[PDB]
């Protein structure tokens, strides 16, 4: 019987309250779901994505009040293969991809798939991206892409425009803008700056963690209509299905109901990183729909052991919690104040 | 005006009566449509790896095939191409190459760019059959890391022995896709028979999407040695599969027995339209797929203008002298055979002009 070594691999690849996914906890509209079901019986009898995107290209017109065609909104099953994507149009052999950490936007997954060199360039202290350090590496290295996160995940850090124009400036080939967390903040958009900069400019979004749509996904980016001409080149055909489409296009026509959730999550952020930091926890400023915080895997079970679920993301002195509704961010409070010392590391 | 050649793209990238798309015509049954609604329903209301639908594949598998096999045998993506791409990713990629037999429309050309996979390709023979010679010699002589076998061939709907694979597998030294995406259709024994035999070499390739049916979803898996998921599994994009896409496979599956009989009607009507072809006078290529390869035209794509001004829209596939019909319910295959029919004895010509710089 056979194991995974005697295969030709390529050799380079040899409980109740849970606040630890990065989700919208609230029930959808009775009208969604009536529209859902109402459209996948109309698509069940049988009587390039062209509807999903005049859709997705009318929610981020009024999301972030830019003004978009179909023509600049590109589609794909997800945020990892509309990155994937991408990266085989503008990554892969010889090329690299620039990142700064932690984030959770550059996963290794994707550079061995597309064959993408990762480099890395550590945040500052303060979690927040060290401008300095940022653009001399960004000259050094003349990578290819230059990915910001912004919120960025898990720190829920945003990153200023003008920075990220400077950012941009700098950068040789193209910038992508992961805006994954951005419907919880209250700062403008990066597709802002998309007049500006044509040639280099890409703002990636999801709909993952705001809606919720018959556990529908979708990834979805904003750019100058060359840049879908250019992922049309590398984008597996048929690649969306029509009921991954018509589901996306169902959410997005309730998308006002949906943006109702998200304020109140929003809401409940800036409450949650007050209170953290009257018990004391050091909290990084959040627009996202979780918060980081600390100064942890310990810590991590004293919160399960309380029947509360967040996540450890492996960044020492903290973990991440994502705000749910408000019994379970009040829960989630309870457990912090009290889970407020020292304990050894062995090999 | 801003283009494409101002961005930094990778250098080497830059009517009513349809039977064009190899696709099910017949409509869903209402115990189908039934189940569809109340799951999403379910589903729309909040209460790994696709383990669930797994199980429901390999039982499919099971009983269509006779092959007894597990969820540990079954590897589920959002369709064909995303297979394949996963596989090329794991087993081909820079550096490595795969062949297969033309004419045939798996091995997409954005899947060797994507990839980076180099894509060789062997001429099938005057029958559009695969010449074995020629076959097993380039094999041989190119060492390739995976090889691409299609059967039944889309658009050609010819089938490959069993035996014939399996000399294409011992002289292959990768990995052999046999890609049975058509198979359902076919009266012929499907490659996971071979599986045992070849744990370490054969991949069996299979989709949803030309003989079921389900609010237009989509599905392609893999049936193979469970080493094979273990391979995929560190390439493949994480949640690559949406719960919907899982949930949506599973009712389509489920309701199987309905979805068999309508391909029995599809296969037994095919035997009927390529007798009659040839009746006609038509050379066709024995099929065992939802769909007829058909010709000897001078210029087929006059050929294919003509079947459309009767109304009726088959698929030009690009290969000289010769038409793809997919197979549809019966009108729709007496109204080809009657525009078949008109169309053998015309001399029809519709010559383009040509490219101006």
């Amino acid at each position: 019987k056979i194991t995974l070594s005697d295969l030709p691999l390529r050799e380079e690849l040899r409980v109740d309250i849970r606040l630890n996914t990065n989700e919208n906890p609230y029930p959808p509209s009775e009208a969604l779901v009536a529209d859902l079901v109402a459209t996948v019986d109309k698509i069940a009898t049988e009587l390039d994505a062209v509807e999903l995107r005049d859709e997705l290209a009318a929610y981020i017109t009024k999301q972030t009040g830019v003004a978009v065609t179909r023509d600049n909104l590109w589609a794909a099953n997800g945020s990892n293969e509309i990155l994937q994507q991408l990266l085989q149009a503008f990554g892969g052999p010889g090329r690299t991809a620039l990142g700064f950490q932690p984030s959770y936007s550059m996963h290794p997954i994707l550079a061995k798939g597309t064959h993408t060199e990762f480099i890395a360039v550590s945040r500052g202290a303060d979690f927040r991206i060290d401008m300095d350090v940022a653009l001399e590496e960004i000259r050094a290295k003349q990578p290819d892409i230059v990915f910001v996160t912004t919120p960025n995940n898990p720190t829920g850090d945003v990153t200023s425009l003008d920075d990220v124009e400077r950012i941009i400036n700098v950068a040789p080939g193209i910038v992508i803008v992961d805006e994954a967390y951005a419907e919880f903040s209250p700062s403008p958009s990066a597709t802002t700056l998309l007049e500006k900069y044509p040639t280099k400019l890409v703002v990636s979004r999801t709909m993952s963690k705001a809606f919720d749509f018959a556990g529908g996904r979708l990834g979805y980016f904003v750019a100058n209509p060359a840049f879908i001409d250019a992922v049309m080149l590398v984008r597996l055909p048929y690649h969306l299905s029509a009921l991954s489409q018509a589901a996306a296009i169902v959410a997005l026509r309730h998308s006002a109901d949906t943006l109702g959730t998200v304020e109140k999550l929003s809401v409940e952020r800036v409450r949650v990183a007050a209170r953290l930091e009257e018990l004391g926890y050091a909290v990084v400023p959040s627009e996202s729909n979780f918060v980081f915080f600390g100064d942890q895997h310990a810590a991590w079970q004293a919160f399960l052991d309380r029947g509360v679920l967040i996540r450890d993301v492996g960044i020492a002195g903290h973990l991440r919690t994502t705000i749910g509704v408000p019994e379970e961010n009040d829960a989630f409070l309870d457990a912090a104040a009290e889970i407020i010392l020292n304990l050894s590391a062995w090999s």
